[PDB]
RNA sequence: GGCCCGGGGCGGUUCGAUUCCGCCCUGGGCCACU
């Protein structure tokens, strides 16, 4: 098991059958076709055009280009109208900028519509960049797609691959950028080992500094950090996966991790092991998109972990699962339960003033005076996590996102013991508590 | 939708709040959906 060997038998993980690129060429024809028949005026972009993309993740770009001056509601109807009579069959759902999703001769495809501008200067649509990155590409990557496609597999395997929010990894882009910039996926994991959180990747200047944070700047744009959205966690892991590769050469870094069933009974035994307190946030899922529900699942999560730490329930870690009927907060506190009386810092015995208001207060307990100011018993109004966050939720519903806080509101239970290891996130507990296996 | 920076109004908590928990108005960047 030596990097040279096994980044050969990569290759055969990778790389895209001679079927399935007929498979491609072929839905490529009919795109052609289709569109042609309409006299529209397009361009192929993306992993296709270039042919990096992935072995069995095959998607097909195709751009519609409008001239500038038309209306970004003229793009949506227009693009959305072509991308409709283009597809067998079709699905309408994007966060924000338009776009149709379907299906032609069995292979993925996305009609998206942007401004056809000269110089990705001042963008106009979320898109125009696009076409652009094709340009610089085409004649950079050629000769190292193969390359491309190793450290796609890779990124892929190790879940840090897209860049949407759902994962907050790198997007396809990111990798070409970054093969032509270190030449091959050994290079770019050897030197991938000393990136630090200040690293920044300049592509067209051919060069490597120190900045405010992670930044790789765009050939086509150089004020557009192309890994904007790649989260400092997922750029520890893939700096540490790539030391623990050059360490430790293995084709399971490109295989996807197992997908690990461990039975309810086991978790039920780990978390008695642990004494703490697991339990979950659960509400109806609100209809939208990934890109929208996730960051909200995010916020909720942190704004309801907070709460629980100026609370002193010492929570551990939290996280989070959705699935086509509901959505979880899940947390995991080393307090199971808190006394009702707690101390409140009183002013200094000095100021009588403030003193005096401090002791008008009612009070249960009789305030005291500790190494030179007064100090009060108080009493709780809730003594443990979940009575904590069931009164938490239902009052600051509407600071935990937009939608995810408005489902909350109209209802939201809490989930603990054994009745939440039936639900379906026994899988992200156990990744939470880091049971291994 | 989320994040970042900023205006102007407020409620609650507190001995004490610009500073802690939040709510309305609003201006400007950025990110995801290709
Ligand atoms: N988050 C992004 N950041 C930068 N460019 C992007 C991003 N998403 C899409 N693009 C641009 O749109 C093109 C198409 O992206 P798409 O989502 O189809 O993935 P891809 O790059 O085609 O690779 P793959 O399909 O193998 O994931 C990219 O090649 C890039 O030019
Ligand atoms: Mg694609």
């Amino acid at each position: 098991m030596k990097v040279e060997e096994i980044l050969e038998k990569a290759l055969e993980l990778v790389i895209p059958d001679e079927e399935e690129v007929r498979k491609g060429r072929e839905a490529e024809e009919e795109l052609r076709r289709r569109l042609d028949e309409l006299g529209v005026e397009y361009v192929f972009v993306g992993s296709y055009a270039r042919n990096t993309w992935l072995k069995g993740s095959l998607e097909i770009d195709v751009f519609l280009l409008f001239p500038e001056e038309f209306s970004k509601e003229e793009l949506r109807e227009r693009g959305l109208e072509i991308g409709k009579a283009v597809l067998d069959s079709y699905e309408i759902r994007y966060a924000e900028h338009p776009y149709v999703h379907g299906v032609v001769k069995g292979v993925e495809v996305d009609v998206v519509p942007c401004y056809k501008l000269k110089e990705p200067k001042n963008i106009k649509s979320a898109v125009d960049r696009t076409p652009f990155h094709h340009k610089w590409l085409e004649g950079r990557i050629k000769g190292k797609e193969n390359e491309v496609r190793l450290l796609k597999g890779f990124l892929k395997a190790n879940g840090i691959y897209g860049a949407e929010y759902k994962v907050r990894g790198f997007s396809g882009y990111l990798c070409e950028l970054l093969i032509v910039f270190y030449g091959s996926f050994l290079e770019t994991v050897k030197n991938a080992r000393r990136w630090t959180r200040r690293t920044v990747i300049d592509v067209a200047k051919g060069e490597v500094r120190k900045g405010e944070e992670f930044f790789v700047v765009d050939p086509v744009d150089e004020k557009r950090n192309v890994a904007a959205n790649l989260s400092l966690d997922n750029l520890a892991r893939f700096v540490h996966l790539c030391r623990e590769f050059m360490e430790a050469p293995s084709l399971g870094f490109f295989k996807p991790k197992h997908p690990l069933e461990i039975e309810p009974e086991r978790l039920r035994k780990i978390v008695e092991e642990r004494g703490t307190a697991v339990f979950a946030v659960k509400f109806r899922k609100p209809d939208i998109v990934d890109d929208n529900l996730y960051p909200q699942l995010e916020r909720a999560s942190r704004k309801i972990f907070e709460f629980l730490e100026r609370e002193n329930f010492m929570p551990l870690r939290s996280a989070f699962k959705a699935s086509e009927e509901f959505c979880y907060l899940l947390f995991e506190c080393q307090i199971k339960e808190i006394s009702r009386v707690f101390r409140r810092m009183g002013p200094q015995f000095e100021d009588e003033r403030n003193v005096k208001k401090f002791l008008s207060r009612n009070r249960a307990f009789r305030p005291f005076i500790e190494n030179g100011r007064w100090w009060a018993f108080e009493m709780r109004k809730f003594t443990t996590p979940e009575e904590g966050v069931r009164s938490y939720a239902s009052t600051h519903w509407h600071t935990l996102g937009k939608n995810v806080g408005e489902s909350i509101r109209e209802y939201f239970e809490i989930i603990s013991g054994e009745k939440l290891f039936k639900e379906p996130v026994t899988a992200e507990l156990c990744e939470m508590m880091g049971v291994k296996d």
